[PDB]
């Protein structure tokens, strides 16, 4: 339940049996031969795992210090690494006997995710997305729909991705004999910290078993962008008992952390309660969850996961910010360099690994968590 | 040179030297353990190869008949096939020493893979585009730009690709010393039709692997969306020996065969000389085409496929827009999968083809693309 202080199951007595039941399967279907060869098999046949891990060359040569190798999540199905998670839990929930899924979204690709795995093992799904979220994600709310989704549009609250959390708590709470909650990062009440972590852990796994191909070594550094942080847990947990391995969690800066325009709720938020989690929050005087900002969609919970919270305060992993005009500039830069245009959340990671490269040495080797494509922030990237 | 009496290289006399100095180098590279090293690497590590093939489990219980397996090209980095001729293509011009690529691009997906695989390799990339095509693809022409490739818009004839392709033909006339004109399908003059076929033909030889260790035997038929035909080479050629493995080949039917507002060059074209080559195209002037796929928007077809009608190695039928839009949403809320609309054509044919069929007989539909390119057309249409 807890990561040190961080985490916990701060809900209402009514979802204590549903979590009590979800944590009781979990335990189950982990380490069930049935349901890890099932799970295995879509996550090769259907999603395309392994992805591959690139050694971006022409832009190491540029930079002229370390190696920036690329963990190539952008190549799963759907387009981001939400699909490995995604496609966990709709397993999970068919072999309880649950019949729908719903799921949060806030730039969409969750959202997107959630409907293709629900597709895939002919479940109903919902998705609940703020209605200034919808207004913004057209096409991503088009993908949904297409695959069979209904998508919710929550006009509650500030009508953002914390005000979605929100709603489908509400209805999990009434629809759980037959509803997954299928929450789409390590956030929110013990146990889906953990099973989302577990569910992108291969990420990680695969990018060890990679550089050791590549390179005959542990990397020295991993980056990887932070919203509530499932990417990053993903490809961080596997090196976590490497101590030699530096984990480097990049939040969204936004207009810059003294701006309050921004989404670093590790380096400026503070110790609160929300949607389930004892975590770090981006707040206002009146406890209340503040709106963040971010060019990066995908970067908008005012939240970040209890695993990273721990791990922060441990100092097994640092974390830093890189602002909009940096993201965009990555985003450019690999897109023109690589031939690979990035998500403008995982442009976040590239533009960290990029000013840190210039300062290591040509011996050293570091891997940048490529969490989506970014064919969804074409429009965005064009207004910016 | 030739697949039967299809083919050639009808070509003035400016293009013969260039077309020689690419087929002695082709020569050179293609079975180069060196050459093979850098296109395995790339394909691997920068591409996503291999790309796995799916059950579709859903739609084969649905259908009630056919096994209907899907060859995944949807998730080659950049969404579709034309990557994998792409990257071989210009590999093989860097190493000519060649410092440009032009390329032809109706639909903007073979335009994107161009400055994919250019910028990949430090290569300058224009990219010809009929001015009817950029009007209708602003997000493909805004991918193009981003890796920093330069979009040359068409405004000569009907200012679509068979405008584009007669476009760059003259400027690689002119610029060949320094500049390989990438061509997009298995067309125009030898050796385009065999080099293109020979880089999609990965896409054929991961299938036969993939098929025989799932269901212990190869496929009792082959679905592939045909344009120009690349794709459907790509995974036709490793079964061409292969005697009992049908092959279908599915081109747009667009409003209805009657309607002549189509692009089936195979079922209703005539045999001719265009584009450096003798095969079927549509017309007395080549006209341009309709389908609600952009990419299935070449007048003509490759010369292999020609051929392989004639002999009667494979069959060729034709798809409505009506019936690809349906397979378009079915696929999508059955399996999970956004095809393309290129590719829908033939899930639209195999799932006919399935139902007539045994449920222990199995059919490969080749998935070309992603349909995230298409949202639009589709959100209109429907
Ligand atoms: C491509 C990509 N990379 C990174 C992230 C950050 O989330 P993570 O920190 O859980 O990986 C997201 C989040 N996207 C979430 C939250 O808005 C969604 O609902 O789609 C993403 O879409
Ligand atoms: C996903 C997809 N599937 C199929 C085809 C048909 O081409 P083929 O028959 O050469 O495979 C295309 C063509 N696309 C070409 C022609 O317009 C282009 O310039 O982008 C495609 O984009
Ligand atoms: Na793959
Ligand atoms: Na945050
Ligand atoms: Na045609």
């Amino acid at each position: 339940m807890w990561f040190g202080e961080f985490g916990g199951q701060y809900v209402p007595e009514t979802l204590v049996g549903p979590l009590k039941e979800l944590e009781k399967a979990y335990k189950r279907f982990k380490d069930d031969e049935e349901f890890n060869r099932q799970l295995n098999y879509y996550l090769k046949t259907w999603a395309g795992r392994p992805t591959p891990l690139y050694y971006a060359k022409r832009l190491t040569e540029k930079i002229g210090g370390a190696k920036v190798y690329l963990k190539r999540e952008d190549l799963v199905h759907g387009g981001a690494h939400k699909t490995n998670n995604a496609i966990g839990q709709a397993l999970l929930a068919k072999l309880m006997g649950k019949t729908r899924l719903i799921a949060e979204t806030g730039a969409g690709q969750h959202g997107v995710a959630t409907a293709m795995a629900g597709a895939l093992l002919g479940m109903k799904v919902d998705i609940y997305m703020g209605a200034e979220d919808v207004e913004r994600q057209k096409m991503n709310v088009f993908r949904m729909k297409l695959l069979g989704a209904n998508v919710i549009p929550v006009n509650s609250g500030s009508r953002t991705l914390k005000d979605a959390i929100n709603e489908a708590l509400r209805d999990w709470v009434a629809t759980f004999e037959y509803t997954h909650y299928l929450i789409g990062s390590v956030v929110g009440p013990h146990p889906y910290p953990t099973i989302v972590r577990d569910f992108q852990s291969v990420i990680g796994r695969e990018a060890k078993a990679q550089i050791l191909e590549a390179e005959g070594q542990l990397p020295d550094v991993i980056v990887a962008c932070v919203g509530g942080g499932s990417n990053a847990m993903g490809i961080f947990y596997p090196f976590v008992n490497d101590k030699k391995v530096k984990l480097v969690g990049v939040e969204a800066g936004g207009k810059g952390l003294e701006s309050g325009k921004h989404s670093a709720s590790l380096n400026a938020g503070q110790v609160g309660v929300s949607h389930g989690m004892l975590s770090y929050f981006l707040q206002d005087e009146e406890g209340q969850i503040k709106p963040s900002h971010s060019i990066a969609p995908g970067l908008d919970y005012p939240g970040v996961g209890p695993e990273h919270a721990y791990l922060k305060k441990i100092q097994r992993a640092e974390y830093v910010a890189v602002t909009d005009e940096e993201a965009l500039k990555a985003f450019h830069e690999l897109s023109r360099t690589e031939g690979i245009i990035p998500a403008l959340e995982s442009a976040h990671a590239v533009a960290y690994a990029m000013k840190l490269a210039k300062e290591m040495s040509r011996d050293e080797i570091i891997i940048v968590n490529l969490s989506g494509r970014g064919d969804k922030d074409l429009d965005i990237v064009l207004k910016a």
